[PDB]
């Protein structure tokens, strides 16, 4: 057992192993708060997330367990992994806090797009890496669902990892109005049209890739409906096949009220872009999610010829998420989480 020390940081007491020094607050929300630190054991700059009252309700306890499971499984160069997980508790009886440790990220992709010269080469490399990461997570049936430039971290070498920095509770208020939390979302998620699949994240990749090519948000809607109109303007209104797959009858009935529009010419929206980038965008930004290119198919697209190596694009180990349908009490979620904390083995 390491020795732990205590310190107050803004609003709470952080109790962490001695290896972790120079803790400095970097973010806070209702689900957790994060400090940057130096891990003296590995020489790494690390982020330390202390979950906020992780076992306060069934919803919080299950979300704690879910995030811990996910981070324990994800072992890929383009996906955030878990460097450490700890608790000051010496037994299940006293277990109440959970701290998760990852590499400390620097710039995100907003910090890249808002103020650099992005060549086509940069765009190929950055999108290649997102798709490489997504082939991996999707091979485990892990769906991100909130892929957006602020969740992609990028180093000075343009190396990228997919994360989720979200520290707040999931919410309606959050996706309301002229907000980046909605601009990248697939329209079937945005309007709850149907059970969504892993290509919700490929739609987001199309939106991010468009934005690296033009420097502008592709669909900066002022609300859900305005955004839906921007979308349909570009990709055209749904045809009969897609309409049937809209299980929501009110939603299906709303889209039929709209004047039909044809899919636009993407070379005339993405003026000057590499024709192969334009081709790829046409395959990503398809309204019917059954017809969208997958991450694995996209990595094989000619746009990525300079980067694609089918022997160096790995898939994940099988990921059991049967717990998602398990009906458990707070203390059972808490014990499952405890076992995962104590069984953690650090990466090499
Ligand atoms: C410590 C920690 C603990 C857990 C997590 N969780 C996740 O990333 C996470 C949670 C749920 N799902 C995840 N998955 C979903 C499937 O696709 C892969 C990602 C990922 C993430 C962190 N890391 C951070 O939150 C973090 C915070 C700040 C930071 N650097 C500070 C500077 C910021 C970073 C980018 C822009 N900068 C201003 N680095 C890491």
């Amino acid at each position: 057992r390491p020795t732990f020390y205590r310190q107050e940081l803004n609003k709470t007491i952080w109790e962490v192993p001695e290896r972790y020094q120079n803790l400095s607050p970097v973010g806070s929300g209702a689900y957790g708060s994060v400090c940057a630190a130096f891990d003296t054991k590995t020489g790494l700059r690390v982020a330390v997330k202390k979950l906020s009252r992780p076992f306060q309700s069934i919803i919080h306890a299950k979300r704690t367990y879910r995030e811990l499971r996910l981070l324990k499984h994800m072992k890929h160069e383009n996906v955030i992994g878990l460097l450490d997980v700890f608790t000051p508790a010496r037994s299940l009886e006293e277990f109440n806090d959970v701290y998760l440790v990852t590499h400390l990220m620097g710039a995100d992709l907003n910090n890249i797009v808002k103020c650099q010269k992005l060549t086509d080469d940069h765009v190929q490399f950055l999108i290649y890496q997102i798709l490489r990461g997504l082939k991996y997570i999707h091979s485990a049936d892990i769906i991100h669902r909130d892929l957006k430039p602020s969740n992609l971290a990028v180093n000075e070498d343009c190396e990228l990892k997919i994360l989720d920095f979200g520290l707040a509770r999931h919410t309606d208020d959050e996706m309301t109005g002229y907000v980046a939390t909605r601009w990248y979302r697939a329209p079937e998620i945005m309007l709850n049209w149907m059970h969504y699949n892993q290509t919700v994240d490929i739609w987001s990749v199309g939106c991010i890739m468009a934005e690296l090519l033009t420097g502008r948000t592709l669909f900066p809607g002022t609300d859900h409906i305005d955004q839906l109109k921007l979308i349909l303007r570009l990709v055209g209104t749904p045809g009969a096949e897609l309409l049937k797959k809209i299980s929501s009858e009110s939603a299906r009935n709303y889209i039929q009220s709209l004047t039909q529009m044809p899919k636009m010419n993407f070379a005339n929206v993405f003026i000057g872009a590499n024709p192969l980038a334009v081709d790829l965008l046409e395959k990503m930004l398809v309204l019917d999610s059954d017809k969208r290119i997958t991450a694995a198919q996209a990595l094989a697209h000619a746009y990525f010829a300079q980067y694609h190596d089918p022997d160096d694009e790995p898939v994940a180990d099988p990921y059991d998420q049967s717990f998602e349908s398990r009906d458990l009490l707070i203390d059972e979620w808490k014990s499952l989480t405890y076992d995962e904390v104590i069984s953690f083995v650090p990466p090499p």
